[PDB]
């Protein structure tokens, strides 16, 4: 199993996301390519892989804005190759905003939209990433099964 995981992180806490996620599928014996949303081209993006994870936390004070670098891949998502693919997606923001990491809703429901199949509902993390790597290490241990 070949994985791409692209993630948008402001001030490192859905990088170190990714990072704890990559750790985990590598030692299940996933081949995994992990890469900042600030250094991608959605050009065929997805192509040639077995599962895509996308990580975005959110900004934003009334509005659901997405993590500045992750923008531009957003945008041209249908551009993918997302159709058919095996994709899920995770985030760090806030319980106490009002649309708590509503980026991992956001790019879900672009994700739906496009024919991508989720096999497992997002992962939204509450404050700190580093006290939440339980459930992290979790969510990844559960999206290999949903494969
Ligand atoms: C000004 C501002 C606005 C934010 N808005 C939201 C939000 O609307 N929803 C949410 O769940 N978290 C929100 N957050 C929380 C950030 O997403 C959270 O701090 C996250 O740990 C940043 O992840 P990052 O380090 O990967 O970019 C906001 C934070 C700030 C400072």
């Amino acid at each position: 199993a070949k994985a791409l995981i692209v993630y948008g992180s402001t001030t490192g806490n859905t990088e170190y996301t990714a990072e704890t996620i990559a750790r985990e599928l590598a030692d299940a014996g996933y081949e995994v390519d992990c890469r900042d949303a600030a250094s991608v081209e959605a050009g065929g993006l997805f192509e040639g892989f077995d599962l895509v994870l996308l990580g975005c936390s959110t900004w934003g004070d009334d509005s659901i804005e997405l993590q500045d670098d992750f923008i531009p891949l957003f945008d041209s998502l249908e551009e993918t190759g997302a159709q058919g693919r095996k994709v899920a997606c995770f985030g760090c923001g806030d319980s106490s905003y009002e649309y708590f990491c509503g980026a991992v809703d956001a790019i879900e429901e672009k994700l739906k939209n496009l024919g991508a199949e989720i096999v497992q509902d997002g992962l939204r993390i509450d404050g700190d990433p580093r006290a939440a790597r339980d459930d992290i290490v979790g969510w990844a241990h559960d999206v290999r099964g949903a494969i």
